[PDB]
């Protein structure tokens, strides 16, 4: 597998003119030496959207540099266009990356049929390893656990972040898979009931504001330490909750200030939180004791 | 807890006129023997829609009667009417249940606040151990965690049969009620993820032809041998997949007639399945070594 | 047709021990001389869920012999039990009601197949016509437009009351079924879309409350007057919204009883508004001239 | 208003390598002729996902000059991404554009809050109409009634075109709006129902096959011949629901095709249709006299 247990959806701090570097460095180390098991780069939580080509360039390059092979990182590659990200895929493979988080396409959609060739193009471009990213409630496109059994047995593609929320699903998946899609869960609350399944491990949203907490309740379940990691599962409910009360990554990237991290502000088209949602998400802070 | 494990949400056998007594009790029988934790009877599977109160009574009388206290016994006695509910719940209370099911109402519907009233009728009116059935994909009503919160300190109101399939809101349930509200899934292939956010058992159909099995998935996981639990999870999917093909109880009670159990037909508007689901159940049937 | 435009969803007033048959009365006087086209008594409206069966043909027999074939009543006579329905849509017949209001099964649901075999069973035992009732919101249970076409060479089924909201659904049951089912609105807020397409009427709420103007709303529309109907509608919509803020007929009868119409309590598991609820009720019915 | 009537969302046709802008340049001399009230070049059903920036802007200002002001024209000039948006709406306008189809963001997505900032930073760079592209299927995103209220006021927002399908919605714009809003189908089975709520057109898909019938089925209705109207709604209505069996616009593009137009291929991730959509689609085509 490419990594297992915590995979930070790494946020991307900018400035007021581009990307903080010497943050998102800080950031790095800090993964580190709190244990997480992987970086994302460039994914939705990191506004890859609102990255100009050469950001998003830079900046994979940047977390591939500075992690130094110390923990796989995996960057977000995928677009809507296939073109594009067969282009931006092999690009990512040439300077090193260790692996490829390849969303659906989003707005313009496909079929069934149209997802297989999508994803097979990538692959056949590639030799990394691919993890595919569902996340129907973002794209408008859920790619189906038959779908992924004619992809799983194609040699890179790896994994699937599996975002869409659905647990019946995502047992389907596990049933035909096997050990030939690995699954990471895409929803931090979701964590318990998909290793439970056979999941892997997370990318995520939550790891960026407790690292450790996240990589902790992932090893304690894959060592069947099962009710120890339950717990950390619940304890951090609200506050994980909190995290998705308004578009990701407008919260983490709030709470991420409010804890004094200094990570900037969100690129249009997010924005600041309305003044409900951000004492909600401070009262979870604080019951936490993040703040 | 009333139970732990497997509550086989048991059929309830027809004669062309009548309940099938002899084959009901031919299956409790076979229920003990084959290590089922408890029986719910006239549940959503077992029909209770289209019998007469006669019949009602009756059936969930015999499965007292019969079951002689060796297993737990839970009667379906909610409606949509609470004044009925309350009725049938004070009824079934006097002729010695252990549990009542007590679903949502439905159809007519009603509040977030208006379930708070009608749960806490149901309990004042009795002194027996309830289990709330949330199952919005057929009554048009979710009763939502916080409204679980405002129950779970009822004396009498000690579970939730989860078939909501939304297992974000089986996790928010564990975190806010913790022990004051035991959790059963009330959907089969969801079993194990609902067992490792804290859920206690399963009020199952699937136990109705492998009552064994689903006992063994929850005994192996609530002892630790998730891995083992797991398998049985997985390797049960496909049938359990197509005992929901089409409404339950049509493909069940298919199924034990094509297992040779001789357990009758359905009542309109339950009907025979089409010739394509038929046959997706019969290739699982097989594929399991049921037939 | 078994009438055009404005059917009134009625409301059952209750005293606190039974049903007030002199407020029914003079509610039934009030529609006749409001211009309301035809009465629907025991609908979803009028709280059938929570009356005994004694209650419920009292309440229907009072109607059709108060209205006194001045205009049409149709009686709800269906439940999610088939033979209870042909019980009692048979009774129905049998006593003078000039059509049936008959809900797809809801809670214990059916297949598409089943729902033919349903709707076949109770109209073989009838001479009466019958209204399907299409509310997937309330039942979990959606009768397509394939379905319906299936139904509609049926004698007796002549029309559909549509619930769904989808007015896609509703252009293909125009397209399919043609002049063989009649199509009613199940929404007040979707009349005008409702007529565009071919539709007839509506079975309202909101003529619970101002019967003349949903009257001239449908009469205007289909008179060809349609921008003096859409007028109508859009200025009756916030009201309208308001009377679905909670279930219906929590707030329809809240309104009747602000507007000073003494229409009694609602039934259990239905109960007041909340604050905030309450207070856009009161707001819209100001707005609108009626308290 | 921009335009009324039938505005088509037009293909863009590709050779191999590019755009065939001899086959644009015949559509749109085709589109004039069968009087075709506007072009919407770059939209969803025109690719431009799958189009580089060279290739958009090169087809919306071909499209601009080779109309040469006959009809409105109308870019897709939208993106997830503020600044790209701006930057491209103000491109469009300088190059003579008569109006901006502004998708909201998808994928990336952001709160009410964010959609007010994006339109209005959108709006604040222009001095073009803008029409709001509302599509929550693809984007993940609804941009609510009082969303729109709150934009409508805005001197360049002119319109929307409504995508949802939820009739309801299209009400309560129309009620909050008026004049302010002018609202435009985003869906072809929904011309009548939102022509009757007081829309004034259609962005289409099914103009790009049949041109002429959209064009009247518009004008009749808004000159009050509304039967007229409906009936060319409903004897296209397979055709049209046809045109949506598969992610458009695959369909389209293939009718076109079967159609003998010569429109080229598709550009992953889209593709051919699956078999037996390919036959639905031909049997309606052929249903309607188009081949």
């Amino acid at each position: 597998s490419i990594f297992k247990g915590s995979g930070v959806a790494i946020i991307t701090p900018f400035t007021n003119t581009g990307v903080d570097f010497d943050k998102l460095s800080e950031l790095i180390e800090w993964h580190i030496k709190s244990k997480t098991d992987a970086i994302i780069v460039c994914g939705t939580t990191g506004e890859a959207t609102t990255m100009t080509e050469t950001e998003r360039k830079e900046t994979i390059k940047f977390v591939i540099d500075k992690v130094n092979k110390r923990i796989p990182v995996i960057a977000g590659t995928g677009s809507n266009n296939t073109a594009a990200s067969i282009a931006m895929s092999k690009w990512a493979e040439s300077i090193g990356v260790d692996g490829l988080l390849v969303i659906t396409p989003y707005y313009n959609k496909t079929t069934q049929k149209g997802l297989v060739k999508h994803f097979k193009a990538v692959s056949d471009a590639v030799s990394t390893p691919i993890i595919i990213y569902n996340v129907p409630g973002r794209t408008g496109l859920n790619i189906t656990p038959g779908t992924l059994k004619e992809l799983c047995e194609d040699k890179n593609i790896v994994a699937v972040k599996e975002a869409s929320g659905n647990i019946s699903q995502i047992a389907q998946i596990k049933a035909l898979c096997g050990d030939k899609l690995d699954i990471y869960s895409g929803n931090d609350d979701q964590i318990i009931p998909i290793l439970a399944l056979g999941g892997i491990g997370v990318i995520s949203v939550l790891a960026n504001v407790i690292p450790e907490d996240v990589h902790n309740m992932c090893e304690l379940y894959l060592n069947g330490k099962v009710n120890e990691a339950l717990k950390i599962q619940l304890d951090s409910l609200a506050l994980t909750n909190a995290l998705f009360i308004e578009t990701n990554p407008i919260p983490v990237k709030t709470a991420m200030n409010l804890m004094n991290m200094k990570v900037g502000d969100l690129r249009l088209p997010l924005c600041e939180m309305n003044e409900n949602n951000l004492e909600i998400l401070k009262k979870e802070l604080k019951a936490y004791n993040l703040m």
